[PDB]
């Protein structure tokens, strides 16, 4: 599609993914926004321009680029209030970083409150020229992205704080819903005997998926980034920002078959053409597939993962055996999400800024209650503990999937398992926090300089706080971090803004 070097044009339009055209914020006119693509160790600088008049949906705007290290460019990582203030319509701004460690999937969504359900989300993919897994397929490209997201026909600010369903799940960005047009289904098109290299990208705000494929298999050698061993698969739960590259063998009859979306809550059943895409063999009739989804004996389960390359994980394996251990105690008021008794509320002055002005310790970092300082090359161990309590239960909304900014973690102790894995477990940059008895835990060392953002992913908990900041290595964070000029003026160009320019 486009990069390494573009630009972004964000701007409001109508757009009509499932039948029901409905006002949104989208990238350069299309949603989901443009692939963008470019090779392990390119430089990508993407000038996003912001070009927005719908208040309702925020004209100001900020891109995170989901799973990117972006070490020296913790001013280009994002999330608003954390990291940058947000850009102002009618300005641009560069996002000048350099990836050179990093291969595979991403995706890149607006980390300014609740903007992206609206639309400003799309696939990110950086491509490995001697990518280990290149003698397994032989197509891998642009129409081979599988955009995995969820839609409202009612706005994020206008509809309520946490929205129960989904109206309609779309594959590559259509898909249909309940009284349905049963208007124009996704469709991927193969050529027999070719190995595809299918690239799956969850973009949802909410809900989780249960993604397979009728009478077909999917070989995973990647999940959200890092390169694992490759793993025999029937269906995918791939939870919100989650990533994982499969390897189809195009190996069946000339014939349609159904790509299937399932999400966990909502309207679940393929009847209606409802969460489904064409996965249409080049040759076989334009006739929506007769194909039958058969039970899942070879799910994908987490504990399965094991990495491609340093398999194990950080620290001597023992519960605790780590540099700082730290666990997070949640709750929810009924508005508000709670990690340590304390809730995410933005600062006036970002996280980043505020360190670049000379604050250090966590009492004097702003949000108070919510930044935690991280020593560097010292190894940390977190762990989220979904409790029932005593008749209460913690952080009702489950599944939960938690996402840590700047760096990729080992998952020692996945959802639905007691065991804890230190020699070779999955090492991914978002885990489900799963049911109520799992106390998932995760570690990873520090090997990034600035202020990192650790917070659900499903966007609506997000708005409510459910969030903390890590400010990783605050003496060095002012000097590894070199901040561009435009980046520093977008403070005193934001904070004159009117709500009403918002
Ligand atoms: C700005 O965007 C909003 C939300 O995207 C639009 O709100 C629509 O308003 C009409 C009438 O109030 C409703 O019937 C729709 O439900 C709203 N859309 C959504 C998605 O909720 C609003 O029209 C926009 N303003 C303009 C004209 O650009
Ligand atoms: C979830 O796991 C963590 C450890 O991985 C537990 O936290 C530790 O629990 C022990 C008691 O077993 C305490 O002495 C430690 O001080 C705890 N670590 C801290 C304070 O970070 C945690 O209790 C587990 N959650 C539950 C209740 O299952
Ligand atoms: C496409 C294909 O070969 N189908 C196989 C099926 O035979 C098998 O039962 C399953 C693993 O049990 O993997 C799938
Ligand atoms: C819930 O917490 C939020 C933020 O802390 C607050 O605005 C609201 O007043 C709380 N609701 C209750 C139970 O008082
Ligand atoms: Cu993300
Ligand atoms: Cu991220
Ligand atoms: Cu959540
Ligand atoms: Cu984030």
């Amino acid at each position: 599609a486009i990069g390494p070097v573009t630009d972004l044009t964000i701007s409001n339009a109508d757009v009509t993914p499932d039948g029901f055209t409905r006002a949104a914020v989208v990238a350069n006119g299309v949603f989901p926004g443009p692939l963008i693509t470019g090779n392990k160790g390119d430089n990508f600088q993407i000038n996003v321009i912001d070009n927005l008049t719908n208040a309702t949906m925020l004209k100001t705007t900020t891109i995170h680029w989901h799973g990117l290290f972006q070490h020296g460019t913790n001013w280009a990582d994002g999330p608003a209030f954390v990291n940058q203030c947000p850009i102002a319509s009618g300005n641009s701004f560069l996002y000048d970083f350099t990836v050179p460690d990093q291969a595979g999937t991403f995706w890149y969504h607006s980390h300014l409150s609740t903007q992206y359900c609206d639309g400003l989300r799309g696939p990110l993919v950086v491509y490995d020229p001697s990518d280990p897994y290149a003698s397994m397929y032989d197509v891998d490209d642009d129409t081979t992205v599988i955009t995995l997201s969820d839609w409202y026909h009612t706005a994020a600010k206008l509809g309520p704080a946490f929205p129960p369903n989904a109206d309609s799940v779309l594959i590559n960005g259509l898909g249909r819903f309940a009284g349905g047009n049963a208007s124009d289904l996704a469709v991927i098109t193969v050529e027999q005997n070719k190995r595809y290299r299918f690239r799956l990208v969850s973009l949802s705000c909410d809900p989780n998926f249960t993604f397979s494929i009728d009478g077909h298999n999917m070989t995973i050698i990647e999940v959200d980034g890092v390169n694992h061993e490759p793993l025999e698969v029937d269906s995918i739960q791939i939870f919100a920002s989650q990533r994982y590259s499969f390897v189809l063998n195009a190996t069946q009859s000339v014939d349609n078959y159904w790509i299937r979306a399932i999400p966990n809550t909502g309207t679940i059943d393929t009847t209606g053409g409802l969460n489904s895409a064409i996965l249409r063999y080049s040759g076989a009739d334009i006739v929506d597939p007769t194909a039958n989804a058969t039970t899942s004996v070879i799910p994908l389960v987490e504990t399965d993962l094991v990495p491609l390359d340093s398999p194990a994980a950080p620290g001597d394996p023992v519960v605790g055996g780590v540099d700082l251990a730290m666990n997070l105690d949640f709750s929810f008021n009924g508005t508000n999400f709670f990690i340590n008794n304390e809730t995410l509320i933005p600062p006036t002055v970002p996280v980043l800024l505020q360190i670049l002005s000379g604050a250090q310790s966590a009492s004097d970092l702003l949000p108070t209650g919510s930044v935690y300082t991280l020593p560097l090359n010292s190894t940390i161990e977190l762990s989220f503990p979904i409790t029932t309590v005593n008749g209460v239960t913690n952080a009702p909304g489950a599944p939960h999937p938690f996402h840590l900014h700047g760096h990729a973690f080992s998952v020692v102790r996945s959802a639905g398992s007691s065991d804890y894995n230190y020699v070779n477990p999955v090492r991914r940059d978002t885990v489900s926090t799963g049911n109520p008895g799992d106390n998932v835990t995760i570690r990873f060392t520090t090997d990034n300089a600035g202020p990192w953002f650790l917070h659900c992913h499903i966007d609506f908990h997000l708005e409510a706080g459910f969030a903390i900041v890590f400010a990783e290595d605050t003496p060095d964070t002012a000097s590894v971090n070199p901040v561009p000029t435009a980046w520093s003026d977008l403070c005193p160009t934001y904070d004159a803004l009117d709500p009403s320019d918002h």
